[PDB]
């Protein structure tokens, strides 16, 4: 029986009839004693060899052992591992199962855009947006570096690629030690060191290897051993892209995926630490099938391609000679001629500007201005020589079901036997740091608001303080002459009909009660603004922008005058107004209405929203889209979810930041004035997860959120839609617009839910939601 005593020299685990045997050159994993006190051992070498039962085996049932002051962290990547795989084969996968079914695990985990490797291991491990880390693919030019980077090159270790804080160095800095068996970035002196330990990139080391690797540091004396360490492997990934992620060979390396995970716990578990180290499994993106039948080429659209092209799931665009023409080069140009060419275009071209801001991916000089975002399972290429277009990849937008990641984690840290919602990976180094109890760098992370995966959540989050309280409004008389061009010839008393805008104190009481049941938005930017109560909505008016910051109003289960009535509002100051004479007859913008008077009662409540301080300039294109979902969609969603809660208003980003900005920063303004045009328009709708609740009973663990960021176009190229002669296209263009709560407020300055009766933690939970549709359509 040379074989099973030929195993060892190839094999990783303690077979039967070697559990005793005599050591030789060489065996790469040893059973049997003396393996344990010279930490040689195969990883099943006790359950094998000592008849003990295996991690496997056991059942689900804080105890750190000898030296372990605080929980080691492992933080384990399986590249490609889409949520799916998780979803369907888990019994294909018995340790990952148990791992599912005893520790903490989510529905699945959210990538960054775009969903490529590097980009999303670096996200993981500093909770950065790649716009701000500043890998933002994995092939980029700097034009301010002058250089490309690439996979396969020398200029990826160069550290001016490498931005913000790795987890690695927020440990280390604080007086932890971090090793890393492989992880992008690792072996680059970001800010000018490495981790503690790391190893350089070799693929071809088996997995095997890489885990008993990462054993040993656990072993190592307390004054060396690492409190937190990375562990990486390459499949389900590499045979995702050659099979596809609906295949034999992707099973198979799936389970190749979990006898590694498998090693691993058996080893924890000899080691008594399987209830002392944190684990966290996850996967840097998802996995999606293509076909050399699936392509997109450039050459249907330009008879002469005098550009280079970054090719595949996550296009982009630029000049071919840089930096000599890299800005002059007409990015405008080049995603007019990609736009609405053919009637079932397969991607659709953006300036990054335009790309929905839940992508966050603009504000980079990295990020070329031209971007193609890629129909699912296909690809966008420049010619018909295209090679790479069989089997899998990914890069496709972050909402795709098939870009989404696994997110497993067990250890005392951890809840047992829980699953938690879908989450975001730009959370994950947070929660690192709340596990290694480190204060974290800057990021994009909302902390907090995953303490429900925590059995004591080592972070508790505060509400921000609102930075500009109101002002007052004052009501007063209507001026004389009235300048304001405004004209509403049917109102009969024109001083009654302005007193339904001067309520009583139990009056605003009820609409405050109404319109802003979860408290009004908290103003954390340096704004000069008052509060207009109304009895079916409620703004605040500010005089910064000449515009409501928002407007808030609450509509029941079941149920048009523009221009033809419109006055001045007596509570704000003439200096401080729009005129109806300030949007003139020859313009591109009109008057649109926050809160919409098609709503109010017909009689003297439609003379309330009727209102110089209820209006917004509206691009006529965007109005069109704006009509159609505040009069036909809004009913059909306030039907469906037994009333809705809506607040709507203004966003100006003109340096593309996705943050709020001084007001200085705005470039556009309605002509001929200093009315400023807003970026996006944004919508939160709130309803009750229960729809036999109103937005106004609800529970509030229970509330139901759907918002939008829509951006203010002066077309509708984008939905192919200007030509067209009915507003079915409006809800599909909403669609891939919707954000999170959270991005609403990163834009705005605004604080929602600050009267929400339950734990911040809880509310941060609601905010940090992305509302998808694409999947179920
Ligand atoms: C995602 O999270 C990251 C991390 O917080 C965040 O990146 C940060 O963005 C802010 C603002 O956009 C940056 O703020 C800068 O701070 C740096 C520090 O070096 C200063 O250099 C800058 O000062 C300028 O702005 C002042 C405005 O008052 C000007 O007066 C002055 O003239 C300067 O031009 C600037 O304030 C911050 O540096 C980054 N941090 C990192 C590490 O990158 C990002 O904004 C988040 N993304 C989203 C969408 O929320
Ligand atoms: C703001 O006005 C510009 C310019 O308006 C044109 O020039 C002005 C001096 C005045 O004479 C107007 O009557 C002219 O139309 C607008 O830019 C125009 O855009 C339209 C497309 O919408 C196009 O047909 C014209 O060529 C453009 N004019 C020029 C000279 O560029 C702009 O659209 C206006 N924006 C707003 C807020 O409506
Ligand atoms: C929806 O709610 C119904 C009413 O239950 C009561 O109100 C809800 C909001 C909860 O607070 C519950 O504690 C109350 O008893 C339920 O009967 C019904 O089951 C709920 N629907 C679902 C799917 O749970
Ligand atoms: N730490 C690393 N250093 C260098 N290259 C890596 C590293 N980790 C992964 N890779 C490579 O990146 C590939 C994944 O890229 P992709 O399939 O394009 O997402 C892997 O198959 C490896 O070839
Ligand atoms: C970067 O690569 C492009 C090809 O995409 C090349 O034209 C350019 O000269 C390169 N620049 C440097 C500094 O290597
Ligand atoms: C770079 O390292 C220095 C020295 O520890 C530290 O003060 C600084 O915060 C680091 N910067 C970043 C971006 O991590
Ligand atoms: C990479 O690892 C393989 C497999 O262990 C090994 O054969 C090879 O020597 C390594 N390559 C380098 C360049 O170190
Ligand atoms: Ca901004
Ligand atoms: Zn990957
Ligand atoms: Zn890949």
């Amino acid at each position: 029986y040379q074989d099973i005593c030929v195993l060892p020299t190839q094999s990783w685990s303690c077979n039967k009839l070697r559990c005793g045997e005599k050591r030789m050159a060489n065996v790469l994993c040893s059973c049997s004693e003396d393996c344990l006190t010279k930490k040689d051992c195969c990883t099943d070498y006790k359950s094998i060899c000592k008849r003990e039962t295996s991690w496997l085996k056991d059942q689900c049932a804080s105890q750190c052992p000898e030296g372990f002051d605080q929980s080691p962290l492992i933080l384990f990547s399986m590249d490609g591992f889409r949520a799916e795989y998780l979803e369907t084969w888990d019994t294909l996968m018995p340790n990952i199962n148990k791992l599912k079914t005893c520790g903490t695990h989510a529905k699945y985990m959210r990538a960054v855009y775009p969903t490529k490797t590097f980009v999303n291991h670096y996200t993981i491990v500093t909770g950065l947006y790649a716009e701000t880390h500043g890998i933002i693919d994995n092939n980029m030019y700097d034009v301010k570096l002058n250089q490309n980077f690439s996979l396969s090159g020398s200029n990826m270790r160069n550290a001016a690629w490498w931005g913000g804080q790795p987890i690695w160095h927020t440990a280390s800095y604080q007086g932890l030690k971090a090793a890393t068996y492989f992880w992008p970035g690792s072996e680059v002196k970001i800010n000018g060191s490495y981790p503690t330990i790391y190893k350089v990139y070799n693929k071809s080391t088996p997995f095997e290897a890489r885990v008993m690797e990462v054993l040993k540091w656990l072993d190592l004396p307390k004054a060396k051993r690492p409190d937190f360490s990375t562990l990486y492997i390459e499949e389900p990934d590499t045979t995702g892209h050659k099979f596809g992620p609906v295949s034999g060979q992707v099973i198979k390396s799936l389970q190749m995926a979990d006898r590694t995970l498998g090693m691993l716990m058996e080893g924890l578990k000899q080691r008594n630490l399987h209830n002392c180290v944190n684990l966290i499994l996850l996967a840097d993106h998802g996995m999606e099938a293509i076909s050399c039948n699936r392509l997109e080429y450039m050459t249907d659209y330009f008879n002469t391609v005098d550009f280079f092209m970054y090719e595949g799931a996550a296009p982009r665009i630029r000049s071919k000679n840089v930096p000599k023409d890299f800005y002059t080069f007409d990015s405008e140009a080049i995603v007019k001629k990609l736009t609405c060419r053919k009637p079932k275009q397969h991607f659709k071209a953006y300036l990054a500007k335009d790309l929905p801001k839940r992508l966050h991916f603009a504000n980079n000089i990295r990020i070329d201005k031209v971007n193609l975002m890629v129909d699912r399972q296909w690809l966008a290429v420049r010619n018909k020589k295209y090679k790479y277009c069989s089997g899998g990849t990914h890069g496709y937008d972050n909402e795709f079901k098939s870009m989404e990641a696994i997110f497993l984690a067990h250890g005392p840290g951890f809840k047992e036997k829980t699953e938690v919602t879908s989450f975001e990976n730009i959370e994950v180094y947070n929660l690192m740091c709340d596990l290694l109890k480190l204060k974290p760098a800057p990021n994009n992370g909302t902390h907090g608001s995953l303490n429900h995966l925590l059995k004591n959540p080592f972070y508790n989050p505060s509400p921000a303080k609102e930075q500009s309280p109101p002002l007052y409004c004052l009501f007063g008389p209507v001026p004389s002459p009235d300048v304001s061009g405004c004209k509403c010839s049917s109102i009969t008393d024109l001083e009654a009909v302005n007193q339904r805008l001067n309520l009583i104190d139990q009056a605003k009481m009820q609409s405050e009660a109404d319109n802003l049941p979860y408290g009004r938005p908290h103003v954390l930017q340096h704004s000069k603004y008052c509060l207009l109560h109304q009895t079916k909505y409620i703004s605040a008016y500010s005089q910064d922008i000449l515009m409501p910051l928002w407007n808030s109003y609450t509509i029941s289960k079941s149920l048009p005058s523009a221009s033809d009535c419109l006055r001045l509002d007596v509570r704000i100051p003439t200096v401080q107004s729009q005129t109806c004479s300030n949007y003139q007859p020859d313009l591109a913008i009109t008057p649109g209405f926050l809160y919409p008077p098609d709503f109010s009662s017909s009689g003297p409540e439609q003379y309330d929203a009727l209102i110089t301080s209820n209006i917004v300039p509206m691009y006529k294109e965007f109005a069109r889209l704006w009509n159609y979902f505040h009069s036909t969609l809004l009913p059909k969603y306030a039907t469906e979810r037994n009333g809705l809660n809506v607040i709507s208003g203004p966003i100006f980003d003109y340096n593309y930041d996705g943050h709020f900005d001084p007001y200085d920063t705005i470039d556009q303004y309605v002509n001929n004035t200093k009315i400023p045009i807003p970026t996006h328009y944004f919508v939160v709708l709130t309803s009750c997860e229960n729809s036999t609740k109103t937005p106004l009973n609800c529970p509030p663990g229970s509330l139901k959120v759907l918002s939008f960021i829509l951006p203010h176009r002066p077309d509708n190229s984008e939905s192919c839609a200007d030509k067209s002669p009915d507003n079915l296209w409006v809800e599909e263009r909403m669609q891939t617009h919707t954000a999170r709560v959270r991005d609403v407020e990163l834009l705005t300055g605004l604080d929602f839910y600050s009267a929400l009766k339950q734990p911040l933690s809880e509310t941060l939970r609601l905010k940090t939601f992305l509302p998808i549709f694409i999947n179920s359509v």
